[PDB]
RNA sequence: GUCGUGCGU
């Protein structure tokens, strides 16, 4: 009695937090200011993630000052990388709520509809009394304005005549708020989408009602259990496993509280944590899975869409739901995504009885989507999703408590996105991950000094050592001759037959290799004036060349559906990349070749890749964030089969990383040179060129 | 100095 009444005040404190403080902490910045700090104060308030919390209270302290520097940098990088559509408003009434003003005023639908403004975006509002309305208007002027104030937009309630009742929250203190007189234009521009910064802040104030609280601070993971071997055995056989996974999937079971598992790319660690899910599934009970990246959710649900094996070897099926928008969810798995099981599931005084039966009919349409969600979710098994879609507010608003949490790739998430989806009173959380994989991707480079970057799995492996996996059955041995012996020295072992598994038609080929490094002798890449990302057409008709030549070798012996991947470390480059590929071939590489980036296509599995290297420029000296080791490591341990490198030699050569990647490459003899129609018989300027550089 | 992200009414 009194325990359910604490636990259910707990769930219901843990899934509503206020966020006023966040609001009046990050209003008070200015949009103008130029700086890698929100504000002014002591750089000494700002520490770094201590390694022992020893309450609640100090890692919130910790925590605060640099969510709030990662918030600031996340705006200044939209400010000046993204360029959205500005608009213009009419200020209204203003209420007084605490320590904030509300103003309501009206929007066209269109310029709304155009300027993606919705219920949970960050807008900047300026007084522009010089402005020429035929003059453009973009983010240049807002940064030269100097009356700039930050709003919320808190709700989108849409009027007669297509007029949008647009409510924006501001801090008091303001000085902005004089210019906000009744009938006043102001032009508004959006900056950023604060959904993940609020979760994440409401995830670090409600941490201190967690059930794992005292091991997240004392960062100790529960000891582990000793279990008979021929449950081990048992499961290894089941399962198809070997030896370290079966012992690493008993364990974690077995006891409660955090169960690290560290393996490195191609160990078996998704299939490990779907022998979790099936071992757990086999002994209702529903379980939560959170991967940082859309890809790995996406991965997660192909393979459990296969079926799930239990421990007596019958494969079986449950239901799987996707927490997530269809567009960022991929086609494959559309089906599985919520929204469309959920659509599955169901699917003058005349003028005004005319309008409430619409209304009403529209109603009753409402809650019988609510009513199919909220069966769809009772019903389904496991919820697959990302760490910050794992605090969707259906999910808040249905209740239903998870007492089992998977997060993937640990190591690619900071420390709240990680605890985010442990709200759901997360008894027993197993985290997979391997610390040489990327970090989480943060924009601030003095947060990453502050060990803001570091995620909890990394913190937790200091503290105790998980279960690790020293056995690959992905890569194959002579593309990870390299990667193990520089990046781990050692301890990953191919398997048994990797190599004869590997042989591919293509591979007899001399142009085609299951290694092979591409040298681009002429190629330069064009850095953006807006998003600053680098970009060479160069490699991108290189890769279609290679494409071509591979799929007129191959078109109709082998089928090449979703085999065929493309790593660009920029977006830029991904995107110029999918657009020629869609020129030139067409429909194809919507299925038969995927693009991606290295850190958005960490975890992946693709049987050819291609890593497209943007800095091709000796002239610029520098490559870039390419130059950690992780990225590297990441990038190369996609390939199961093939994998192709392009680059320029010269620009590569200069960091010490590539630069033994390339004598290692000429050690093998796996060095190539390519450039625009090297495989062209009839282009023999590129053979010419070739001659001339040899 | 540039790599990610949350929603569908
Ligand atoms: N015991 C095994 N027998 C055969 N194949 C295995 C075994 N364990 C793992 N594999 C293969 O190795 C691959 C492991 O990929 P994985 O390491 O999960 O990728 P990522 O590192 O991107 O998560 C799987 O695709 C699976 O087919
Ligand atoms: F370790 Be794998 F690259 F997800
Ligand atoms: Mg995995």
């Amino acid at each position: 009695a009194e325990l359910a009444k604490q636990e259910l005040e707990h769930m219901r404190k843990r899934l509503n937090v206020d966020m006023n403080p966040l609001y009046e902490i990050i209003l008070q910045w200015d949009y103008t200011r130029n700086s890698e700090y929100p504000d002014d104060e002591p750089i000494g308030n700002y520490s770094d993630v201590k390694d022992f919390f020893n309450s609640p209270a100090d890692y919130q302290k910790v925590m605060k000052p640099l969510l709030l520097l990662e918030s600031w940098q996340g705006l200044c990088s939209s400010r000046d990388r993204e360029d959205y559509k500005p608009f213009s408003i009419i200020v209204g009434n203003r209420t007084a709520v605490s320590d904030f003003y509300d103003v309501y005023a009206s929007v066209a639908k269109q310029v709304i509809q155009d300027c993606g403004i919705s219920e949970s975006d960050l807008i900047v509002m300026a007084y522009l009394p010089d402005f020429r309305p035929d003059k453009r208007l973009s983010s240049d002027d807002f940064k030269k304005a100097q009356h700039t104030c930050l709003a919320k937009v808190r709700t989108l309630k849409n009027t007669k005549g297509g007029n949008v009742d647009v409510t924006l929250r501001i801090h008091r203190n303001h000085s902005f708020s004089k210019f906000l007189t009744l009938r006043s234009e102001i032009y508004c521009v959006k900056v950023m989408q604060m959904t993940t910064i609020e979760r994440e802040y409401s995830t670090l104030e409600g941490l201190e009602y967690y059930d794992l609280v005292g091991q997240i601070l004392q960062a100790k993971p529960s000891p582990p259990v000793n279990v008979d071997a021929a449950e081990i055995e048992t499961v290894k056989k089941s399962y198809k496993l070997n030896t370290s996974q079966a012992e690493a999937i008993v364990n974690s079971v077995s006891k409660e509280g955090f169960s690290l598992i560290q393996g490195p790319p191609g160990t078996g660690k998704t299939k490990t944590i779907l022998g979790i899910i099936g071992y757990f599934l086999s002994t209702k009970q529903k379980i939560l899975i959170c991967a940082p990246s859309n890809a790995a959710v996406d991965e997660i649900c192909l393979r459990l869409k296969s079926g799930v094996y239990d421990k007596q070897g019958h494969q079986f099926k449950p239901q799987l739901v996707r927490v997530g928008r269809s567009d960022v969810v991929n086609v494959a798995i559309k089906d599985l995504t919520l929204e469309e099981l959920v659509d599955k599931r169901i699917g003058g005084r005349d003028r005004d009885e005319m309008r409430e039966k619409n209304s009403v009919n529209y109603r009753n349409r409402d809650l019988d989507r609510r009513n199919a969600q909220a069966h769809i979710l009772a019903v389904s098994d496991i919820i697959c999703s990302t760490l910050s879609g794992s605090a969707h507010d259906v999910l808040a608003t249905m209740g239903i408590k998870f007492d089992t949490v998977i997060i993937d790739e640990a190591c690619q998430c900071t420390e709240l996105s990680s605890i985010i989806p442990l709200r759901y009173g997360g008894k027993r959380c197993i985290m997979v991950g391997d610390p040489n994989q990327l970090p989480p991707t943060v924009l601030s480079g003095a947060a990453s000094n502050f060990k803001y970057n570091q995620s909890l799995f990394v913190r937790m492996e200091k503290n105790s050592s998980p279960y690790l996996l020293d056995v690959q059955y992905r890569m194959h041995p002579s593309i990870s001759k390299f990667p193990s012996s520089e990046f781990y020295q050692g301890r990953l072992k191919d398997g048994p037959g990797m190599d004869i598994l590997n042989k591919r038609p293509w591979h007899q080929l001399e142009p085609l290799a299951p290694y092979k490094f591409f040298d681009i002798i002429s190629g330069r890449q064009e850095q953006n004036a807006k998003t600053m990302s680098y970009t060479n057409m160069e490699e991108i008709r290189v890769a279609i060349e290679l494409v071509d030549y591979l799929f007129r070798k191959f078109d109709n012996k082998i089928d090449f559906t979703g085999k065929i991947g493309i790593i660009s470390p920029y977006r830029e480059q991904m995107q110029k990349m999918r657009k020629e590929f869609a020129r030139y071939f067409g429909g194809m590489i919507n299925k038969s070749i995927d693009f991606n980036t290295i850190d958005g296509f960490q975890g992946q599995e693709k049987e050819i890749i291609l890593i497209s290297c943007v800095r091709a420029d000796d002239t610029k000296s520098s490559v870039g964030f390419l130059k950690d080791f992780r990225r590297m490591n990441v990038a190369l341990t996609r390939a199961k089969t093939s994998i192709w490198v392009l680059g320029h030699q010269r620009s590569l050569a200069k960091s010490k990383l590539w630069r033994d990647l390339i004598e290692d490459a000429k050690d093998r003899s796996c060095l190539a040179y390519a450039c625009s129609g090297f495989l062209d018989p009839r282009n023999n300027r590129a053979q010419s060129i070739l001659r001339k550089f040899n």
